Parts: structure tokens; sequence; C-alpha cells
């Protein structure tokens, strides 16, 4: 095994264990210490104003088993310390027959048992466990801890009846999946529900989602409300919040509901963040977001999607979330979004980014799996004065168009996400930003122009827009981690409304993903204007290329480049001439952004261990 | 509920739980606080001199479940002092996947993991699990566990390769079972596979057997040895060490082999107590205890059982113990017989009593279940001078005859069961004796003669010698728990050879067992004798009968008289003439016993629990 980034990659599937661990790895993000992670989970505000982040861990291994929460902290989302308690960094792991299978995904009631932060989470048991297999009720039950040390630790309510697991009868029969209860307060849902009480007797201000499906039949999202009030044993089922087909489509902007929800959950958006209002403010929209399997043929199966819902109240004193518009949380390498609300009404929204290794060939010798995506504020992103002449505008895909009295502009609505503004001041501030020239693109553009300042390694961010012509069949964008011989190209072509990740040539290294990534754009032509503009940002944190557009779209994905040299960027340009031209402006390079475990050595592998021949006895976990 | 002794019971099944917790409950013998209880383990004497005593243990429930190690030590295996820990009594519990479906029986190494009191034992996961279902290879495996604080808490290894489980292959296909590791060091079976280590490369001290069997073809005792001295992961399976077929029986002194063992162990014994030898003393004897399930109409389908064997050594390496002659160590309501090493060269057996209330009418009422039963020292039983006309002699069915050089008389050897003298000291001088007449059975004999002293309580102690013509067709014994209208009856014939136990009238609560408990005896004539006798020792503690005859024939039952004045107790007659006259002789009555956890209340329920809906879900354990 040489590890020589001035020549060309050798074998290596030779290399040891965590021989690889800095070679790819993010920096400036959100990860665990070492080995696999996915969701993020138990995501809270504590009471001193810091950020709580969970995830769903497997430490001394690189696939999943025995899920546990591993936890951290952060003042600002940007820099992170570890908890550190008996079990290292986990707080919370499987320990009794009701959990003992994993601790999956699990949300936080702020003011909980005796006072306490509460999580309820996924406990599941043994059984035959997932969409497409035959699950039986109690393989997947609902369960909750609290912690009296902010997180330090959490204490788990005894086994037995009237303690946990608190919820465990399958609400219909044949489910698909049961799991990710999302715990959440609803001014909204309360003064909905409010006449019908008597129906059902469940009067508390806390709601659950859990999500599943039906066999057959399609994805649900099962709506629960806390019985009573200061209580948090009894959960009563009022009935299915949203329901959709087996893998129905809302159409090419909207990805498919496939078979089954995952890591779904509910909040609510104005233009400037969260909304808690009880329906008063004509400004707030309610939205559900949420993962679907099975409805897809490649990123393993998996769509992270968000919908606008408008709310029924049914005879039985149950919501129905009926779909208004429906769209894509990510279009990448991403799954598992949570959100969770921030003080100064803020929702923030986080998931987890995959590896591009899907056939396990180096994930040993990386000795870790997963990164978190960056923190990102919801909103509701209106658009005012929105040409009528806008192509496609009137499909009303993932977005809600309101005409103007007299016909000739409409208002655009859809959801808002950006990264949040302690991160990009934290990134700038521990950069060398370099403020570049505008650059026309024309008969004159070479196919990738390098910028006039270039960066240093594989952690930097960029921005620019891009003005084209509302005619245009010019395509533009970004080449990221170029040298000579590695690069990859990010694309947007108005004319397909495409924005697409070409990896062709992202690695030397033939094991890793290779795929085309795309994202559907509207750019929203404005009235008066004689073009049209995308806004693209782009972070590059070791092999994450995470890409913002109008901060709105959302595309996370991964490049391994093996040459040392494979850190520059530039302008990419296709089909530029002296009359299609797009004009460049607002161009800017952060080289370097932040260190976001500075407590951490740059190694922090603990070495893998295999679980032995009982891995494949059990049937449970792969085993490493 | 009415708890009025003095008057006939009521519906008993309307009493809340642990409302009859004192009523039946024995106080001079080993017992845990309250709840559920099963098979000894964890036996051993601990550097200090104390005696170790681990129980399978199900606190708060009144059927088996979540099972686990309690525990307690005494000086003098009379009088005991719970631990007290983070988990109340219990020591181990289920914590691992490897151990979550119960930490079943296991067995001390003394000097184990970094020179420390070692526990391997079967650590259970998911999966059918019994003799008559289709378990699969990982359900049971077997694991260590080590004490840094003389069995006050227990340190498990870790789950993975080279660690836990330590012991996990089948060694054969289609096991009924694969449990109950009984590790111990044999000089003996050193000496023998000394010329054959080359094959198999294992020479460490320590040997393990694991009981079990193969489905439609009997049971089986898979015997390991330890790899190497001083390291306690690797254990080679050698081979079966007994091997018996599907429910065979080697006849009416035997009980039954049945399809599958339990809590089975090896020992060598000689007349004093336990050998260490290699094979040097002629007078020492090899022997297995094993338990049998399966091959027994009652009881629990349960058979503890022992045989004396000799060893074969294989071309492979291993021993095969050829059964010479075959026991039974209790007739009665007792099973899981474990043996452990004391020092004075003494090996140590007791065994689980379980109630007589097997449709659990009465269980929550009395809020526990089970006690051990009392400390037995083994050793070889050697009678001289029998005469070869004692009837059955030469069956040789649970004995072994040699014969004189001239014929005229024979030397009988088998299994000696005695209670350990600190017991029967401490019983005698805490208890108010009271030394009887000799009394002579003839035509003036009632049915039932009171003995001149009566028990004040339900924890006594009677001895009697009965002496017999050797043609005699007459009965006698004793009657025990006794008023007008209760009581329980031991007699013994000697025409028929059986010792039984009459209890149609025990109690008037019709819910509690009413069958007639039966054991042998063989009455060894001595050469030159005009007579044969029976020395009838039977211990009254609460509802516990046990019985012992001879230092060899042992029977434990359960009587559950309601009156508060069946206590009685005296002589039983039945077809004593003037010419067939039965001689009582040593006849001696020990009221109260003691008091054997001084510490604990009367009362030490702590109320019972529901496991709640899951438990049926889950279909591991009852739930209560
Ligand atoms: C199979 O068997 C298994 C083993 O038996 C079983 O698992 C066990 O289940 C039981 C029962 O559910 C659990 O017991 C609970 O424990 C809770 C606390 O748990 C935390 O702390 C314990 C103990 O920690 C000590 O010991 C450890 C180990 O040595 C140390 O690390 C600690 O530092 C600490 O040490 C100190 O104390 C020791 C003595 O205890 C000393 O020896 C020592 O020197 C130190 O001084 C830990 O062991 C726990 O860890 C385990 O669990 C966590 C997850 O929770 C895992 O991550 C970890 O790996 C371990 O597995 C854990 O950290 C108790 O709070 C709980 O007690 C209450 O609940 C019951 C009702 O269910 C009540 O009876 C009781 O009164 C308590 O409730 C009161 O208090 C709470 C708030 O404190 C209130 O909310 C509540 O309303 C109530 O209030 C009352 O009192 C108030 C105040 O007075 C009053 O105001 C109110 O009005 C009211 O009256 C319970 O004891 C046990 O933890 C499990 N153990 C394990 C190992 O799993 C399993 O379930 C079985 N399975 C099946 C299928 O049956
Ligand atoms: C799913 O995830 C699960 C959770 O992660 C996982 O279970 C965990 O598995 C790991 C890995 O196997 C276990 O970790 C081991 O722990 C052993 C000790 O275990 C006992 O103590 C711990 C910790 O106790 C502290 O914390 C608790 C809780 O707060 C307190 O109650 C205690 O009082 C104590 O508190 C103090 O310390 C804290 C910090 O640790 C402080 O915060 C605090 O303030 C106090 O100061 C307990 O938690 C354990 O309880 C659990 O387990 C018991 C059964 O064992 C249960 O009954 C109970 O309910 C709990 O479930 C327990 O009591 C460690 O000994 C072990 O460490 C060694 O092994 C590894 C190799 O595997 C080595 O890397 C390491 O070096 C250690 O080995 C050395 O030392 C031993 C002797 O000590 C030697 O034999 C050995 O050769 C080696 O020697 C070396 O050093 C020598 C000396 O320098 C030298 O001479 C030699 O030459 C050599 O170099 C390991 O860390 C962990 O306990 C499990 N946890 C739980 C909750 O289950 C599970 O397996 C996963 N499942 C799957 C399927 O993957
Ligand atoms: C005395 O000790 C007991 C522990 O032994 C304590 O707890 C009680 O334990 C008993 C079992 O011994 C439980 O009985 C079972 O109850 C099931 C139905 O429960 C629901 O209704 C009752 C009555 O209104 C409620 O109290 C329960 O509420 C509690 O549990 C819920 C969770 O569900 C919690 O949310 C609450 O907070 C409470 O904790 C429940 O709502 C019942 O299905 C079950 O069924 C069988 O058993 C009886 C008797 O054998 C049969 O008649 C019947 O046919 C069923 O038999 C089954 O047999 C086998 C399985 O064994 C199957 O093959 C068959 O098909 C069949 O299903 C049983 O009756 C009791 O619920 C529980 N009480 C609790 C927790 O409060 C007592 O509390 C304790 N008392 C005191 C004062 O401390
Ligand atoms: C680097 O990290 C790893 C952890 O990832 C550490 O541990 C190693 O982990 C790998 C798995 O990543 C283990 O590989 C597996 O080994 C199985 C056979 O093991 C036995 O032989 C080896 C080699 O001589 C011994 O080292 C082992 O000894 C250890 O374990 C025993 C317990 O058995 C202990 O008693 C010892 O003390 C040791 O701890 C064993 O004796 C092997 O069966 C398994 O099989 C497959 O995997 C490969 C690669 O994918 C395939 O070629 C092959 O076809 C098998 O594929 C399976 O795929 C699926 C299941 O995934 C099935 O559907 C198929 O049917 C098929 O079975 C695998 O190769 C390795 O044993 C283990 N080593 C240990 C514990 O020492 C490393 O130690 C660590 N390195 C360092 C330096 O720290
Ligand atoms: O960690 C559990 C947690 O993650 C979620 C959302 O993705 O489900 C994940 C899921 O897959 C994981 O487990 C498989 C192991 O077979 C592993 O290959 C995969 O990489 C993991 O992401 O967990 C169940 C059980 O494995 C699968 O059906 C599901 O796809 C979330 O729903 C859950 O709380
Ligand atoms: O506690 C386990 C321990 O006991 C042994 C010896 O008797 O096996 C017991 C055994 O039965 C117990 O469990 C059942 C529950 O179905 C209960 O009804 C019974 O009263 C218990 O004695 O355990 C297994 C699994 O339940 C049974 O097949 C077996 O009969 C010993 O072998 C083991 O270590
Ligand atoms: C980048 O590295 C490769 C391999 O060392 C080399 O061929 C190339 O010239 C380097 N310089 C660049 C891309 O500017
Ligand atoms: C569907 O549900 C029932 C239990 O509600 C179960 O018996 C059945 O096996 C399930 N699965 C299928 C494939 O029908
Ligand atoms: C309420 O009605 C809806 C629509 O029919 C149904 O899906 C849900 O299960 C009902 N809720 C119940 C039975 O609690
Ligand atoms: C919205 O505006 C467009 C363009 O003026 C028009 O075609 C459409 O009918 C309008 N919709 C409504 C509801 O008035
Ligand atoms: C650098 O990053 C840290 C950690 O996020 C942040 O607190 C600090 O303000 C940043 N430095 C600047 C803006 O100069
Ligand atoms: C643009 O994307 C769509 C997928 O939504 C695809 O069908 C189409 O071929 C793409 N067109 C171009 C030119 O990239
Ligand atoms: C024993 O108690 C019962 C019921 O109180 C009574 O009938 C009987 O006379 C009592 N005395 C005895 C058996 O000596
Ligand atoms: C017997 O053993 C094999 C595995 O060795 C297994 O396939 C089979 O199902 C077992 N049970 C029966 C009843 O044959
Ligand atoms: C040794 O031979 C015996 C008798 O054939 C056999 O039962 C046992 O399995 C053998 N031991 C092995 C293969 O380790
Ligand atoms: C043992 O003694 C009996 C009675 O004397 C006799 O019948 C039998 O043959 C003897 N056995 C041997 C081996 O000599
Ligand atoms: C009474 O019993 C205790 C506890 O077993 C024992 O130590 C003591 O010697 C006994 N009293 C006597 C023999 O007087
Ligand atoms: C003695 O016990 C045996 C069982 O070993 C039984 O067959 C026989 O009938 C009994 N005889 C008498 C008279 O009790």
């Amino acid at each position: 095994c040489s590890l020589d980034q001035t020549v060309a990659p050798g074998n290596l599937t030779l290399c040891g264990n965590a021989t690889l661990f800095t070679t790819f790895r993010p920096k400036a993000r959100f990860i665990a210490p070492e080995g696999w992670m996915n969701a993020p989970m138990g995501l809270y505000q504590r009471a001193d104003g810091s950020i709580h982040a969970g995830y769903q861990s497997h430490p001394k291994h690189i696939q999943w088993g025995n899920i546990s929460q591993g936890a951290a902290y952060s003042s600002d989302f940007t820099s992170w310390t570890d908890f550190n308690g008996s079990e290292g960094y986990k707080t919370i792991w499987p320990s009794q027959i009701y959990d003992i299978r994993g601790v999956f995904d699990g949300s936080i009631i702020k003011e909980g048992i005796d006072g306490y932060p509460t999580i309820l989470y996924t406990s599941t048991s043994f059984g035959p466990l997932g969409a497409t297999l035959n699950e039986a009720e109690g393989t997947e039950t609902q369960s909750l801890a609290y912690t009296t040390d902010d997180g330090a630790s959490w204490i788990k309510l005894g086994y037995g009846a009237g303690q946990n697991p608190v919820i465990y009868e399958w609400p219909e029969t044949n489910l698909t999946g049961f799991r990710d209860p999302y715990v959440f307060q609803s001014p909204r849902l309360e003064a909905l529900l409010a006449n019908t009480t008597s129906i059902t007797n469940a009067t508390g201000d806390h709601f659950a989602t859990i999500s599943g499906g039906v066999h057959g039949d399609g994805a649900r999202l099962f709506l629960y409300r806390q019985h009573t009030t200061g209580e948090f044993i009894k959960w009563t089922y009022l009935g299915p919040l949203v329901t959709t087909g087996y893998k129905e489509s809302y159409g090419e902007w909207s990805g498919n509901y496939g078979i089954n929800f995952e890591t779904a959950g509910v909040t609510r958006l104005n233009p400037a963040g969260a909304a808690w209002d009880n329906g008063s403010d004509t400004t707030a929209v309610d939205f559900v977001t949420f993962g679907t399997e099975q409805g897809r043929a490649d990123h393993q199966n998996h769509w992270p999607l968000w919908a606008a819902v408008d709310y029924e109240v049914r005879d039985n004193g149950s919501i129905e979330a009926v779909i208004a518009y429906s769209g894509v949380q990510d279009w990448g390498r991403s799954y598992a979004y949570a959100s969770f609300p921030v003080e100064g009404y803020r929702q923030v929204s986080v998931g987890w980014i995959y590896e591009d290794d899907d056939n396990v060939i180096l994930a040993k010798q990386f000795g870790y799996q997963g990164a978190f995506t960056l923190f990102r504020d919801l909103f509701v992103k209106v658009v005012e004065n929105v040409s009528p002449s806008t192509p496609g505008l009137f499909e009303q895909a993932s977005w809600s168009t309101k005409n103007s009295t007299d016909g000739m502009s409409v208002t655009v609505t859809t959801l808002g996400q950006r990264v949040v503004p302690e991160t990009l001041a934290a990134y700038k501030g521990n950069s060398t930003v370099s403020t570049l020239a505008p650059v026309m693109l024309n008969e004159s553009a070479a196919a990738y122009t390098p910028f006039s300042s270039q960066p240093t390694d594989r952690f930097y961010a960029l921005t620019g827009s891009f003005e084209f012509g509302l005619n245009t069949t010019a395509k533009a964008g970004f080449r990221v981690l170029a040298s000579e011989e590695e690069y990859t190209d990010i694309w947007f072509d108005p004319a397909s409304e495409n924005l697409t990740v070409v990896r062709t040539a992202s690695s030397l290294i033939k094991s890793f993903g290779n795929d085309t990534e795309l994202a559907k754009v509207k750019l929203y032509e404005i009235v008066g204007a004689e073009s049209k503009t995308l806004n693209l940002t782009v972070f590059v944190d070791g092999s994450v290329i995470e890409i913002y557009a109008n901060d709105e779209v959302a595309l996370s994905t991964r490049a391994y480049p093996w040459l040392a040299n494979s850190t520059g960027a530039g302008l990419l340009a296709d089909g530029t001439t002296a009359g299609d031209v797009v004009g460049v402006s607002g161009l800017e390079l952060w080289d370097g952004l932040v260190d976001a475990w500075p407590a951490r050595p740059a190694n922090t592998s603990q070495g893998l261990v295999w679980d032995g021949p009982t891995a494949a006895m059990y049937g449970l976990f792969a085993g490493y």
C-alpha cells in the first residue's frame, strides 16, 4: 500500500484499516470521530442556547449495526465538542429486550419526564425488520428516556406495563415500517382539533408522527397526540396524516413517494422562518419533510422529500394533510433529514450524506462512513413579480402561484433552504477570502477557466451569480477538486432546467460512484427582466460537494480524487458565443473554512473490529 | 380474601399479590428474597472460606423470564446474606445481544481472567429454544465474566471476535440443547489424555462439559478442554462424554435418560468425599450428575440423575464415559443439581425444589416460587459385609457389588449423599431438641401415634431408625404437618422396597399437587443380621418436606396445609402385629431449626409486575 498522491493510485484495497482516514475526510462539518454514522437524531437547543446533535452511530465498524446515539454539542452549529462518558461518545445504546436490536431515530420533548429533556425513540427488538420483509408487531416500538445532565447521559423508563415501550400497538395491519417518532408542539393542530377532543379524549400539547406504510398500498405518516398535558406514557393514535400511493410520483420536480416513509417531520413556516401561529398568519405554510424508500433506481433507493400541506379535520377527530405541492429537500447522496426549533423563530434542518462506495470496497481503509450536511434554516421562499411567461410556471409542481389582480404578474411560494448564518460567518471569517472580478463568458471562453485565486486544499466554498439570456442554450457552472487528470463539473443548463454534477473524471480510483447527479431548478423570471439568474454556492469539504441554488435547491454528493493537486476550481462554459453570453458576477472564494472539531486530533480512528461468527448466526448486523 | 387459618380456606384466588407470602414459606434454607427462582448457579468457595451461591432469578415475577443470577453468601451453608448492589440482589443480568434472552446456568473458574473468579455461563439470544423445538446455532452460546469484588459484581468480556461469546459453534448438528457449562479441573482426565495431546493440541488444566442432545437420538454431554493453561478464550471440543438413547432407561432404580441433558456436572469421589487423584486411588469412583427432560410423565418431565462411569480414551484424543451403574439424585420435586468443591476434600451438591402449583393458581398470592434443597456432601457410600441373600442385590442397578474371596459376603458401592454437617449442627443447636423413647410397633400400634413432644410450627426435623424383620410385610414411617384434617404420610414398605409420600390429605386447598411421591430404597442386609434397618430423616420447612434415607436416598416434596395447627408429627404403622413388629429407635425431634436469612424481614415482597402487551409480542417470557 502506497499513499503517494503524486502518482496514480495503486491497489488501495491492500491498504490497512483506517490508512486512508484523513485522505478524503471532511474537516468543516459535523461527522462522528470514527466508524459508521447515519441519521441525525435527538436534535434540540439546550437551555444554555447550545445545540445538542445526536446521530445513529456504530463505532469501530464501517457498516450499520448495534445502532446507538452518538452525540456532540455546539454554540454556533459550526464548531463542535464530543460528549465523553463511559461509552465514549455514545449516550444511548441497545441495552434492554425492547431496544437490543438498535436504538433507532428519535426526537426531543424539551419539557418532558420530571421537566427534563426527553427523547422518544424507536426501540427495536428481534424479527424481520424492513419495508420489503414480513415485519411483525413488537419488532419496532417507541420508548422514552430523559437526561438530567443536558445530554451527557440518558435514563430509560423501566421495561413493562405502563412504562417502556410506550407505543407498541400497530395502528393498522401489515405495516412496512413503524419508526422515527417526531414529537412537536403545534398551536395550529391544537386549534384544528379543539372542537373534536370529546371524540378522542386526547388533549395534550405534544403531537407525534410515526413513519411507515402498508404493504402493497404505499407510505403512511401516522399522527398521535399526547393524551394528557404533562404526562408522557399515553399517546393516542388519531389517524393517518399523510397517505400516498405505492410508488406514486407527483412528477419530475417531486421525486417518488416509494413504499414506506422514514424520518418524517412536521413543521410550519413563514417567510422569516418558523411560524407558531394557530392558523391566523396568512403568510404561514404547513410542511411535512420525509424520506421515501424503494421509489428510486439509485441513491440507495432513497428520496428526501418535502410537501406543503393543507390540513383537514376528519369526523373522528384526526387530521388529513392534503398535499398542495411537493418537492425535494436534496437531490444527491443525502437522506434522513431532521428539523428542530431554534430560538428567534427558526426551524433548522440537517441530514446525512452517505459515501459513494456502495460495494464497500474502501470503507475499511477509510475507517469511517458518513457525515452530516450543513445545518439549514427553513423558511417560506416568496418570489414577487414573477413573469407569467416563465416556462412551466403554472404546472405549480413544487411551488404555488398566486396571480396579481390584473394577471400581469405572479407571486411564487415554495420551501426555502439556506445554510445557517452562523456557519457562513464562521467559514468566511476563518478563510482566506478572494473576491473575484466578474467574468463574461462568450466566444472567447475556454471550456474551463481557473479562478484568479486558487484553493490550497480540499476545504473551500465558492459562490457566483450566473446571468443567462431568456432563450439561452448555453451551459455554465463550476469545476471543483480539479487537476488536469481529475475534476468534478457542476453545470447548469437553463434550456433543460437541469443542474448536473458530472463525475466521470472525479477520481482515478475506479471503485467510487461516478454517476451524474441531477437536480431541477426553476429560474423564476422577473417582470421586465431581459435575463434570468442562477445564484450557485458550492461547499467542498474533503469528499463532500454540497451545492445550493437560489436558497432553494440543494444537492449533496461525493468526489474522491487521488492526486494531492486535485484541489483547483473555476468556471465552466459550454456553447457560450458572442450572441449567447453568460455574465458571471458576485464571484468569491473562501479558502480553508473552519476546523469543526478543534479538540480532535487529525486521526481519531480507534481501529476496526469484527463481531465474529455470531454476527451471521444472529443475522441482525453485518458484523464489521 | 380471608387469611383465617382456624377455619376452612375460602377462595384464595381472590387474595391479592403476596398476601400468602409467609403462609407456606421456608425459613431454614436458601431461597430468593421474592419472586421466581430456579437452578443454582455460580457456586464456589471464596478466598475467605465463605460460600458464594448464585441462582436463576426473576424478581417481581412468579414465572421464569429475563433470567438472571441472584446471589448470596454464607460462612456455614446455613445462615445467608444477600448481595445488594445497583440491581438489588442480582449480580448478572441480560445486557448484550448474545445474552439478552437470558443469563442461563454457569459455573466457576476459581483462578480465571486476570487471576479472578470467572463464570462461564450460557448466554442466550433470540430464536426457538428448547429440546422439542427447532433450535438453531447461536441461540445458546457460552460466555465469560469475572469478578474483582468477590461476587458483588461481574464484568463480562466484550462482544466480538476473540471475545464473548467464547463457545458458539455446535459440535454436532440438530442439537436439542447446548447449555449449562460445567468447568472443572481433573488430574484423572489429564492423566488419561496426556498421551493424545498431539492429536488435539488441547493441554489446559480446565475441562468443561456442555449439556444437550441430538434430535431423535437421545441426550449428550459434550466434553471440551481449555486449549492452553492460563488462557480462557479458546476451548477445544474433544467429543461426547456421555451418550444415551432416546428415552432410554437403565431400569426401575435409574429413572429415564429422556431426550436432552440439563445442568450436568462431573466429579470424582472416594469414601471420605472428593477425590483429586489421577486414577491411583482404587477407592475413588468417577461420577456424572445430570438432569434429563421428556423422559417422565410428571415432575415437570424432569429426572435429576447420576451415574458412576468408567472412562475410556478414544483414538481421536477424547473420552467416553461408559456408564457402570446409574441412579437418582432426588426422587421428588427437585431438579438442576449443581456440585462444587469445598476445602477439606469435599464435593457439595445442591438443587432446586419447585412448588407444586403447576397450573399457577396461587403463585401470585405467594409472591414467590422455588427454593433450594439443603446442601449435601457427596461421597462414595460403601456397605461392607452385605448378605448375598439381600433381594435383588446382583441386579447392580444403582450400585456395584464385589464378592468376598469366599463368596459369603459382598461389598456394596453407591453414591452417598448427606446433609452438610454445618447445617445439622446449626439446626440442632438452635432447635428445641426432644430425644424420644424407642417405640415398638406391634398389634397395639395405632395407624398414627403422635410423638411425645410436638413441633410448635412448620420448621422442624425428625429422625428415626426403623428395624424390620427380613420377611416383613409391615409398613412404617412418619406423619408430618399433621392435624386431624390435614397431614402428609411418609411410608416405607420393605416388601415392595418403596418409600412413598402420600399427599391425598396434605391440604384442604385443592389446587396444589396431591400425587404420591415414590422412591426405591435398597435395604442392604448385613451378614448375620436377623433384621434390616431404615434410617429415615425428615426436614419440614414451611412447605418443603425433604427426606433422606440411609445417607443415600433423597426425596424432596411439597405440602401446603391451610390450618394453623397442621404442624404435628409422629409414627405411622400399617400391618404391624405381635409377630411382624417394627422397632423404632434413635428417635429425635428438632423444633425450630435456624433462621437462614437473619437480616431479612418476614415479608421481603416488593410487589409483582406485568411486562405488558410486548411480552406476547416478543414471545420469550410469560411476562408475569
Ligand atoms: C432484566 O433485568 C435487568 C436488570 O435488572 C433490567 O434492567 C433494569 O431495570 C430496572 C427497572 O426498570 C432499572 O432500574 C431503574 O434504574 C433507574 C436509574 O437508572 C440509571 O441508574 C442506574 C443505577 O446507577 C447506579 O449504579 C450504576 C452501576 O453501578 C452506576 O453507574 C451509577 O453511577 C449509579 O451508582 C450509584 O448508585 C448505586 C446504587 O444504585 C451505588 O452502588 C453506587 O455506589 C452509586 O452511588 C444505572 O444502572 C442505569 O444504567 C442502565 O440503564 C441505562 C439506561 O437507563 C443504560 O444506558 C446503562 O447501560 C444501564 O443499562 C441508569 O443509568 C431508576 O431511576 C429507576 O428508579 C425509578 O423507577 C421506579 C419505577 O419503575 C421506581 O420504583 C423508583 O422509585 C424510581 O422512580 C422515581 O424516581 C424517578 C426520578 O429519579 C421519577 O421519575 C419517578 O416518578 C419516581 O419518583 C419517586 O421518587 C421521587 C424522589 O423521591 C418523588 O419525588 C416521587 O414522588 C416518587 O415517589 C429504576 O430503579 C435498571 O436501571 C435496569 N438495569 C440495567 C442494567 O438495565 C431489565 O429491564 C430486565 N428486562 C426484562 C425484559 O425484564
Ligand atoms: C452495543 O453497544 C454497547 C455500548 O457501547 C456495547 O456494550 C459495551 O461494550 C464495551 C466493549 O466491550 C464495554 O466496554 C468494556 O467495559 C469494561 C468495564 O465494564 C464495566 O465497567 C463499565 C464502566 O464503568 C464505569 O461507568 C459506569 C457507568 O457510568 C459506572 O457504573 C462505573 O462505576 C464506572 O464509572 C467510572 O468510570 C467512568 C468512565 O468509564 C466515569 O464516568 C465514572 O465517573 C467512574 O469513574 C460499566 O459500564 C460496565 O457495565 C456494563 O456491563 C456489565 C457487564 O460487564 C453490566 O452488568 C452492566 O449492566 C453494564 O451493561 C461494567 O461494569 C472494560 O473492562 C473493558 O475494557 C477493556 O477491554 C478492552 C478489550 O475489549 C481493552 O481495550 C481495554 O484496555 C480493557 O482491557 C484491559 O483491562 C482488563 C482488566 O481491566 C484486562 O483483562 C485486559 O487484558 C486489558 O488489560 C490492559 O490494561 C492493563 C492495565 O493497564 C494492562 O496490565 C494490560 O497489559 C493491558 O494493556 C471495556 O471497556 C462496555 O462495558 C459495554 N457497555 C454496556 C453498557 O453494555 C455492546 O457490546 C454493543 N453490542 C454489539 C452487539 O456490538
Ligand atoms: C399484582 O401483580 C400483577 C403482576 O402479575 C400486577 O400487574 C398485572 O398483572 C396481570 C398479569 O398477572 C395483568 O393481567 C393481564 O392483563 C391483560 C389486560 O390488561 C389490560 O386491562 C387491565 C384491566 O383493566 C388493565 O389493568 C391493564 O392496564 C395496565 O397495562 C397497560 C398496558 O396494556 C398499562 O398502560 C396500564 O398503565 C396498566 O399498567 C391493561 O389495560 C390481559 O390481556 C391478560 O390476559 C390473560 O390473563 C388472564 C389470567 O391468566 C386470562 O383470564 C385471560 O384469558 C388471558 O390469558 C392469556 O393466557 C395466555 C398468555 O398467558 C394466552 O395464550 C391466552 O391467549 C390469553 O391471552 C392478563 O389478565 C394486569 O393487566 C396487570 N396490571 C397492571 C399492570 O396494572 C398487578 O398490578 C399487581 N397488583 C397490585 C395491586 O400491585
Ligand atoms: C481490520 O478491521 C477488521 C474489522 O473489519 C478486523 O477484524 C477482521 O475483520 C474481518 C471482516 O472485516 C474478518 O474477516 C472475516 O473473517 C472470517 C474468517 O475468520 C477466520 O479466519 C481469519 C483469517 O485467518 C482469522 O483472523 C479469524 O480469527 C479471528 O476471529 C476468531 C473468531 O472466528 C477469533 O477466535 C480470533 O481470535 C480472531 O479474532 C478467523 O479464525 C471470514 O469468514 C469472513 O468471510 C467473508 O468476507 C470476505 C470479504 O468480504 C469474503 O472474501 C468471503 O467470501 C466472506 O464473505 C461473506 O460475505 C457475506 C457476509 O458478509 C456472506 O453472505 C457470504 O456467504 C460470505 O461468508 C471475513 O473474511 C477478520 O476475521 C477479522 N480479523 C480478526 C478479528 O482478527 C481486523 O483485525 C483489523 N485489522 C487490524 C490489523 O487491526
Ligand atoms: O439507523 C436506523 C435509522 O435509519 C433509517 C433512515 O435511513 O433507516 C435506515 C435503515 O437502514 C440502515 O440499516 C441497514 C442494515 O440492513 C444498512 O444497510 C443501511 O445502510 C442503514 O441506513 O434501517 C432499517 C433497518 O436496517 C432499514 O430498513 C432502513 O433502510 C431510519 O428510518 C432509522 O431510524
Ligand atoms: O433458567 C434456565 C436454566 O434452567 C434449566 C434447568 O431446568 O433449564 C430450564 C428451562 O426451563 C425454564 O424456562 C421455562 C420457560 O418456558 C419455564 O417454564 C421453566 O419453569 C424454567 O425452569 O429453560 C429452557 C428455556 O425456557 C427450557 O427448555 C428448560 O426446560 C437449565 O438447563 C438452564 O440453564
Ligand atoms: C498534478 O499532479 C500530477 C501528478 O503528480 C502531475 O502530472 C500534474 O502535472 C500536476 N500539476 C497540475 C495538474 O497542475
Ligand atoms: C398481514 O397481516 C396479518 C396480521 O394482521 C398476518 O397474519 C399476515 O401474515 C400479514 N402478512 C401477509 C403477507 O399477509
Ligand atoms: C379516523 O378516520 C380515518 C379515515 O377513515 C382512518 O384512517 C383512521 O384510522 C381513523 N382513526 C381511528 C380509527 O383512530
Ligand atoms: C393566472 O394568470 C395567467 C396569465 O395571466 C392566466 O393564464 C390564468 O388564467 C390566471 N389564473 C387565474 C386563476 O386567474
Ligand atoms: C472562526 O470560526 C469560529 C468557530 O465557528 C467562530 O466562532 C469565529 O467567529 C470564526 N472567526 C472569525 C469570524 O473571524
Ligand atoms: C433534464 O432532466 C430530465 C430529468 O428530470 C431528463 O429527462 C432530461 O433528459 C434532461 N435533459 C437534458 C438535456 O439534460
Ligand atoms: C385444629 O384446627 C381445627 C380448625 O380450627 C379444629 O377443628 C381442630 O379441632 C384443631 N385441633 C386439633 C387438630 O387438635
Ligand atoms: C437439522 O439440521 C440442519 C442444519 O444442520 C437444518 O437445515 C435442519 O432444518 C435441521 N432440522 C431438521 C428438522 O432437519
Ligand atoms: C471423536 O470421536 C468420537 C467417536 O467417533 C466422536 O463422537 C467425536 O465427535 C470425535 N471428536 C471430534 C471430531 O472432535
Ligand atoms: C458372587 O457371589 C454370589 C453368591 O455367593 C455368586 O452367586 C456369584 O456367582 C458370585 N460372583 C462371582 C463373580 O464370583
Ligand atoms: C445457630 O445457627 C447459627 C447459624 O447457622 C450457627 O452459627 C450457630 O452455631 C447455631 N447455634 C448453636 C449451635 O447453638
Ligand atoms: C413399588 O414401586 C414400583 C415402582 O418402582 C411399582 O411398580 C409398584 O407397584 C410399587 N408397589 C407397591 C406395593 O407399592
